[PDB]
């Protein structure tokens, strides 16, 4: 009844809308919350190619705005459920059911947790996952940003618009971030650096974060340091709950996938960040995209 | 010497051009002509996540801006030649030779000829490979478009603006292009159609064309008839001369590479229309070319 559904309207999912419903295909472009995905949650944009520097939400409207003249059906849902029937399949959301001769999966993934005491505790109240979200309620704090990648960087050079200071630590002594942000930040005079160190116990009050203590992973030394704020950024873990059952995901729970994004299901193909990769970013989400929309085609033509 | 150099800078070597640099590679971007590749011979590009329609030369200038202050170095070049040395590699230009740790190639490919009588012979004068670059030549003719898939049909469209009428002459009853393509050439009223057919000849004077001469393929019948122009869409071949030696391409030429873009050859990578695919996009080029420059970034720190 359609011939393709994509769950997820971030990067991924909105180029494999688009690509599908300019094959004319049945589209159906599912998304629990707002177009975007984690371009939403990025401040500003500066490698995709075609716009020297954009800001995550406006890059978001654009992928988002043809989408309804081309036929793409947006909806809201949140899935919670793929059945494979052979020749069609069932994705459940939370109220409905839609039937599909192909789905493609878009996902993506999401904040990994440190698992440490007090980071529930302070969840708003000085525990964040997104600067961009957050980062003005933190004006004239001194901030923590836990990680070394490229992510705990860039959302560190975004913070120092609003901290006081702010402070990256991470668990070695060199950064995995690209050697531009790296180098960005070792400049920034509003930033300094926690190196070879894991935080064991974020502490503060009924009320809101004041300290945290963190271990150094190659003395043992422990230190207990005064912060305002925590912003997390220790790697990404698959969205992908919905289809634990199916016997397409690894170890990890990313979804496994060839090369023309087909995983073990014909007719269902995953794209972008909730693949298994080592490799996160829009361009790739855009490639992934696209390569699924023409596989998903393809495969639908046959039927 | 060079940690990376990227041949071509169509939007693949551009997009990898772009990451090396944001990963502190000693980058050198070659190109023979102009930034773009064959954007700059796409009137209008409709399906590039973020914009939603804009003309392949300005779509080229965008990508092209952020490179200078990267630090990509951009430098004229034809390459002519690579030599894989084990740990380094030479390429060849007309008057220079560069020495590189890796290479990525982005060369793309170029228009296939009918290889028909006439078709060299009105090159200046009746036959063409680019509607954007010619179409205004044809005002007020009965232009000819021969393929059946997205740069026939496409640059039919285009061409309406110029001719008093436009065919679309394809070797089978079915178009290959995008069925949203297809449905806007089968309502345009300045667009006909010759199904099942092929030309034979292109005939003319001295100085220009004025006939085609073609035939059906399910029946054999062969027809004449009078056009201004002839712009022929039928296929891509790959641009590669200089590796013909090395054993990374197939039968046709095309290069050939696993999903992380590499080659045979360690350090050398392929993205893009040059490789071995059968999906040639702009978003895939993108993808391609980001996908490499990670590969480019780890392969080199490695050595
Ligand atoms: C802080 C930050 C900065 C970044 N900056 C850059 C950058 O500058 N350049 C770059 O190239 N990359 C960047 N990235 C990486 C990039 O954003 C991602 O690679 C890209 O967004 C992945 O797109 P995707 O479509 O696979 O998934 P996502 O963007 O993750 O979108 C997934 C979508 O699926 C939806 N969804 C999830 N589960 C369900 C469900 N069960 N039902 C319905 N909908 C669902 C989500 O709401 C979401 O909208 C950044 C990442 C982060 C975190
Ligand atoms: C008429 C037309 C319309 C199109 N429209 C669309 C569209 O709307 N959307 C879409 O997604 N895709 C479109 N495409 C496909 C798209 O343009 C290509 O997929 C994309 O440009 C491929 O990029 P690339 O970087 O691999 O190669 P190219 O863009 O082909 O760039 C290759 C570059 O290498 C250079 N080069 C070649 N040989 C050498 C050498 N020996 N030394 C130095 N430099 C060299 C060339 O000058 C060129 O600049 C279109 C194609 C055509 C022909
Ligand atoms: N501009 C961009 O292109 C951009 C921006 C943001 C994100 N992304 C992409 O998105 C993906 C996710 O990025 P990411 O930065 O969120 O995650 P990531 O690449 O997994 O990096 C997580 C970082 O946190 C470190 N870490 C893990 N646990 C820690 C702890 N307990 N204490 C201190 N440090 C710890 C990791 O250490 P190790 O390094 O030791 O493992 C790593 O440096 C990546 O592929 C990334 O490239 C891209
Ligand atoms: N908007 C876009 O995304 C866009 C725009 C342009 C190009 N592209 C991409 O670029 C790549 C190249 O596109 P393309 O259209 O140039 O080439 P293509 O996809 O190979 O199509 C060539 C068309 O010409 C036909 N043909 C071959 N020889 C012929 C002859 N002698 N007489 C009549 N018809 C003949 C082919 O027939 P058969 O179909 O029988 O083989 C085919 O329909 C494709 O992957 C394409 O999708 C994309």
């Amino acid at each position: 009844k359609y011939d393709v559904v994509i769950i997820g309207s971030g990067p991924a999912g909105m180029t494999a809308a688009m690509y599908t419903a300019r094959s004319e295909m049945k589209t159906l472009l599912l998304e629990r919350g707002v177009p975007g995905g984690q371009m939403n949650n990025t401040a500003e944009i500066e490698n995709y190619p075609g716009y020297e520097t954009i800001m995550g939400p406006e890059l978001s409207m654009k992928m988002a705005e043809p989408l309804e003249g081309l036929g793409v059906e947006n909806a809201y849902g949140f899935v919670t459920g793929i059945e494979d029937h052979g020749d069609y399949k069932k994705i459940i959301t939370e109220d409905d059911e839609f039937i599909t001769k192909s789905i493609i999966i878009a996902t993506g993934a999401n904040h990994r947790k440190l698992e440490i005491p007090g980071e529930e505790e302070y969840g708003a109240r000085g525990v964040s996952y997104c600067a961009v979200c957050d980062g003005a309620f933190f004006r004239n704090q001194e901030i923590l940003v836990i990680g070394g990648g490229d992510s705990a960087v860039e959302e560190a050079l975004y913070l120092t618009r609003f901290g006081q200071s702010v402070t990256i630590m991470h668990r070695r002594d060199k950064l995995r971030a690209q050697e531009i942000i790296q180098q960005r930040a070792f400049k920034e005079e509003k930033i300094n650096f926690i190196w070879d160190s894991v935080p064991m116990e974020i502490k503060g009050d009924d009320k809101k974060i004041q300290s945290v203590v963190y271990k150094n992973v190659k003395t043992g030394e422990v230190t207990e340091k005064a912060f305002g704020g925590i912003f997390i950024y220790v790697g990404l873990d698959p969205v992908a709950e919905f289809v634990s059952d199916l016997g397409i995901t690894d170890e990890a729970g990313w979804i496994i996938t060839d090369d023309h994004m087909r995983t073990n299901i014909p007719g269902i193909f995953a794209v972008g960040d909730v693949r298994q990769k080592d490799f996160r970013q829009i361009t790739t989400a855009v490639g992934d995209g696209a390569q699924a929309a023409q596989e998903a085609y393809k495969f639908v033509v046959e039927l």
